[PDB]
């Protein structure tokens, strides 16, 4: 590539145009919360063999993030929404159509899990495997890329703690899952503080201030954080 | 429930949507982040809270400490308490510090203003915050309570956030977020010896307009705030 | 004179900075990815070799030549980051030269002088070039060539205490890296499968990048190359002592 000028492909041309425009037709800002993933990590380590044996797919952290985010989009319908700046009307989507960022040799794509609110953790794990595979092997259909109401992007896959991901209207939010890192943190029990090692992650949420304010974003991220930290997912694994 | 419907938004949401989209296009916003050790303020607040409530008739929270430090820094850094005219290329440095504070209401977030905040003590700030929060919730704010802001503080930690990139509204040049105050293991140095101690740490993200403030100006302004809060010499300021 | 209570026209640097930064955000798609880097081994190497470095090369050894050397090597191995996008023709230009801009403080404001063809320079040559550019910036001895042709920028946001920032990128550049404050922190260390807590010098490296040129995965790969180079800290030979 070095020392050359080359025309970009259609996917990269559209990405360049849409991201420049997206920032000018929305009011983006990125709120950041930290989440203790230790209990999810222990649950995943304990149940991974039985999960793979019963459902036929590997159990990663992604279905836990997806389950929590989709439940929070149902509980906070104001975030699963779109604003029309010409009519000043807000549309609150009944479907949670979750876009996921996927890496392909031709560029990043955002295929969609339609009606993700009806899916269990085993169904989510299978849908991720299917979308990632077809995205990398050029087997996506136009329906796989349209209708998204919210996006999740795994920025931690290449080592980042956090980012300010660009949302694409008509969506109102895009959540990044940063790298999960062991850190010394403070634990409080019966008013006594102590230092312990925990698996911590940053969850940066880019949100559109036309649709969501700082308090709305914080309540939505708190629902996600508390669901993941409690890690009451054994029943959800359907073992 | 809201799901499956299309609804016209209220006047606050409509103006907020319009102003925030436009604000980002008539300024050059970026957010610098510093960490501040609030342990000494936390201990001072815990020790003096009963005497403060008894004398001044108001609860002592962290907010008057953040307000007092930010307003002192806006006086010491008049270049931050300022507005830029992009047509004439002139900067106006405001002699008044009119501090806007983000407040929650049933109809949405508002930013009422503490006018001439540079003349106020911590007890006067605590009383002004109680008055503004009460009238904001009970729909008794007047137009003079919402105009003339020269800088804003928003408590993004009230809903759990560590940090954010809050949107600044021109003609203001800065908006400071106060993140959640969290106990963390940190390195302390005493008599040349490093050790690990538990401290109450907060992130202070400052969104600033690069038309008015550069990265070094922002850093010097946040350092004045950080040093004031970390030294926590506020006992005389409490007027007990 | 005193600013408070006055209206004053800004100087040329502030006027150009106000125009370029407002416009830059509207002709690019900026976002800032953040990574943490353990600078302890670089700090120890710098402390150990600082006297021999200033004795042989005549200039002080700071952290900046280490950041510059790592960033310039990564700009050569990630040519997609040392690049510019033409939104009219939809063509990407991958620059063969690494012309590294560095933010410098002056009495009149911040400037970004450029180290041209930085890919050919050693750490001693980088250290000498930084001293020269910082001096000529503060004493108004810069020639127009010292401010043009930049392909990437490094800004030391940690010099005034910041952990991180979302620095504004100036097109046609595709990235700007901030070096946050280097702070001692308790971190987890793993040795033979055993975790322990140790004190390490940690730094945040926020990279603002243009999504027209670089995506989140590209940014992460580029920052991982820089992070691994700095954490390994195999720079003794590079110091040419």
């Amino acid at each position: 590539l070095r020392g050359t000028t080359q025309k970009v492909n259609r996917i990269r041309e559209i990405t360049a145009m849409k991201t420049v425009e997206a920032l000018q037709i929305s009011a983006q800002l990125t709120q950041l919360h930290e989440v203790d993933m230790t209990r999810v990590a222990e649950l995943r380590k304990k149940n991974k063999p039985a999960f793979i044996e019963k459902h036929g797919v590997n159990l990663t952290y992604l279905p836990f993030f997806v389950k929590a985010v989709v439940e929070a989009l149902v509980s906070h319908p104001n975030v699963n929404a779109s604003f029309n700046a010409k009519t000043k009307e807000m549309t609150y989507h009944s479907s949670v159509n979750l876009s996921i960022a996927v890496d392909t040799p031709a560029g990043l794509l955002t295929p969609v899990i339609h009606d993700a609110q009806d899916l269990s953790i085993p169904e989510i794990a299978k849908a991720i495997v299917d979308l990632a595979d077809r995205s990398r092997n050029n087997k996506l259909k136009p329906n796989d890329l349209s209708g998204g109401t919210f996006t999740i992007t795994n920025i931690g896959s290449e080592g980042a703690l956090s980012d300010t991901p660009i949302l694409v209207p008509p969506q109102a939010g895009i959540l990044g899952t940063g790298a999960i890192v062991k850190r010394p943190v403070v634990i409080t029990e019966d008013g006594i503080d102590s230092i312990a090692i925990r698996q911590m992650v940053f969850l940066p949420l880019t949100y559109d201030h036309q649709v969501v304010d700082g308090a709305d974003a914080g309540r939505f991220l708190t629902t996600i954080k508390d669901r993941l930290e409690t890690a009451n997912f054994e029943g959800d694994l359907q073992l």
